[PDB]
């Protein structure tokens, strides 16, 4: 039961990744832009057939055009290249032949980074909040190994599950990311792996800030033009000068003086060991 430009695209069966329809009961929405639905799979770990499991699935609306399949279609391949990373959300099929395209991954349950820092505010350990930026820096990394630009690093597009695993993922845009943007982003509309580290020290700063929107009081509009007199986001309370110089060297102007995700998953690491050791 297939939509007209699904029918007209007749994609191939894929039998790494083809899943079978009847093998998928759906449930509970997760999010909206397509959407994704919560729903329980069987034999998703095709050694254990009758294994039931928790998955995400991915879908257009009845509303959507031809450019959004395409769009969807350019996503599902995309994820296939990519590969399995204990820091990315890990695609686990998909249903093209007998029905709508669905991309299925794996469901972390406490949701997306921003809600899980917000909704554990005081009245979360720092520990925890070093483990979750070096998580991001290590799938991150990853990407940058795979030839693959992110273009949206946000808290939003960071997944969390049961055992505070990071998993980074890409909803679209919320219903531009300014405030998340490289200045070569915004103005020129060239994106690398250093403006993705740009991106990393805004969501190093949404981590400490726990959730926080950044650049607040400032409207969109006045940004740009903030940025490039040099003034960047103060220290956020309740956060150490050596995160705070991460996030600095981070927003610096030239990419070329910005840190690699190799050099942000050394430096994390070695704050997670002094975090750890007393
Ligand atoms: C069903 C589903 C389908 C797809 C994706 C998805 O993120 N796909 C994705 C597409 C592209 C890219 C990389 N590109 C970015 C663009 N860029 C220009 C090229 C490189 C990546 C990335 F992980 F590599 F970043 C991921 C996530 C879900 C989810 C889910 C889920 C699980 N639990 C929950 C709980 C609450 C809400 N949602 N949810």
């Amino acid at each position: 039961m297939g939509s007209a430009g699904l029918v007209s695209l007749d994609l191939p069966l894929d039998p790494l990744w083809e899943f079978p329809r009847d093998r998928l009961v759906l449930g509970k929405p997760l999010g909206e832009g397509g959407q994704v639905v919560r729903a329980e799979a069987f034999g998703m770990d095709p050694a254990r057939p009758d294994q039931a499991s928790t998955v995400a699935v991915k879908m257009l609306k009845d509303n959507a055009s031809d450019k959004d399949l395409a769009d969807l279609v350019s996503e599902m391949e995309v994820m296939k290249l990519i590969g399995r990373h204990k820091n990315i959300i890990n695609l686990l099929g998909v249903c093209t032949q007998e029905g709508p395209l669905y991309v299925i991954v794996e469901c972390a349950a406490k949701g997306n980074l921003r809600e899980f820092l917000r909704a554990r505010r005081p009245p979360l350990s720092f520990p925890v909040l070093v483990s979750c930026a070096y998580q991001v820096a290590r799938g991150m990394q990853y990407l940058e190994s795979r030839k693959c630009i992110h273009r949206d690093l946000a808290a939003r597009n960071v997944l969390v599950t049961e055992d505070n695993v990071m998993k980074i993922a890409d909803f679209g845009l919320a219903r531009l990311p300014v405030k998340w943007m490289a200045p070569e982003a915004l103005f020129d509309r060239v994106y690398t792996h250093q403006s993705d580290v740009w991106s990393f020290g805004i969501l190093l700063w949404e981590i400490f800030t726990l959730g926080g929107s950044p650049y607040p009081g400032i409207p969109v509009e006045e940004l740009f033009s903030l940025l490039r007199e040099g003034h960047r986001m103060d220290r956020p309370p309740h956060c150490p000068p050596e995160l705070y110089g991460l996030m600095r060297e981070c927003w610096h102007a030239a990419p070329s003086q910005r840190p690699t995700f190799k050099q942000l998953v050394e430096a994390l690491d070695k704050v997670l060991l002094a975090v750890s050791e007393e």
